[PDB]
């Protein structure tokens, strides 16, 4: 009925990467904001239609919501939530991390999506800090589906074989083992998130042998530069969510049981 709802204007860009870019797109007439990913499909195909076909069936508070998209030729657009307060990742005060409270809060919200994610069977497979958003009221949003795919369907699983993700947030087994279980490695990834939150620093290049840092955490050495840093409590939860076999690696029905996460310490938004 309104003449100019359909117009939408490319106010800056929000971020750059390899695919392409995502600008922010104001409407004309109502001014509601929206973040338009921009892929260049000429440079692929296969991925970007995947990504929207996961994006399509994902519906949460703490998953970056998505509108719709359009063809026109050789150029994919994406129109998804747009999310005021940035990435996580510039919440992380290098070497420092950010305030317990705030970040056992972006846990437990970074959880929330996760769960939601597994119990419609999709894995996101790249969870760090550059793809968690923040809105207005700094809620927690999991983004970027490029690298997301189905592990279960009609409730059986299929284990993973693809190397997909970012290094030093990689789970060991996908470094290791020719298959393996999508659950427990998007575990691991939000154990590294959470170190990073709490310390202002990732604590090894890759999860491998090889690595001095990763070796010294599997002999315990906590009192080196990451772990130091932390505080038992949570310290805690990380030593039960890094653990090498996943099989033994804590599942996130029991990380909603752990002390830390249940420790009061946040305070709810002063006046409301
Ligand atoms: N999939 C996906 C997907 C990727 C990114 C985004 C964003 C987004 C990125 C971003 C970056 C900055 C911080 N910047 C803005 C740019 C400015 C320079 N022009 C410097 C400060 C502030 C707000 C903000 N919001 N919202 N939704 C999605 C979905």
């Amino acid at each position: 009925a309104v003449p100019f709802v359909e117009d939408w204007d490319l106010v800056q860009t929000l971020g750059e990467g390899a695919y392409g870019e995502v600008q922010l797109a104001v409407n004309r007439v109502t001014e509601e904001a929206v973040a338009v990913k921009i892929v260049d499909m000429k440079r692929c195909p296969e991925n970007i239609k995947k990504e929207i076909c996961i994006n399509k069936m994902l519906n949460h508070e703490n998953v970056v919501k998505f509108y719709g998209h359009r063809r026109e030729g050789n150029i994919q657009y994406l129109f998804l939530e747009y999310c005021s307060g940035g990435e996580l990742f510039d919440r992380i005060e290098p070497d420092i991390g950010m305030p317990e409270p705030d970040a056992q809060r972006f846990f437990h919200q970074l959880m929330a999506g996760v769960v939601y994610l597994h119990g419609i069977g999709i894995t996101h497979r790249d969870i760090k800090p550059e793809n968690l958003l923040l809105d207005e009221r700094d809620n927690l949003k999991i983004s970027d589906f490029g690298l997301a795919t189905v592990f279960r369907y009609n409730n059986r699983e299929r284990l993973l074989n693809k190397m997909c993700g970012t290094l030093p947030y990689v789970a060991p087994e996908l470094l290791k083992r020719r298959e393996f279980h999508a659950e427990p490695v998007d575990v691991w990834s939000c154990g590294i998130v959470l170190t990073a939150m709490l310390a202002g620093e990732l604590p090894w290049d890759q999860p491998s042998d090889s690595c001095q840092e990763y070796s010294d955490w599997k002999e315990k050495k906590t009192y080196l530069n990451p772990w130091k840093k932390i505080d038992s409590a949570p310290l805690a939860l990380l030593h039960k969510i890094l653990v090498e076999n996943p099989s033994a690696r804590i599942t996130i029905p029991d990380i909603k049981k752990d002390r830390w996460y249940n420790k009061p310490l946040k305070k709810g938004a002063k006046r409301p």
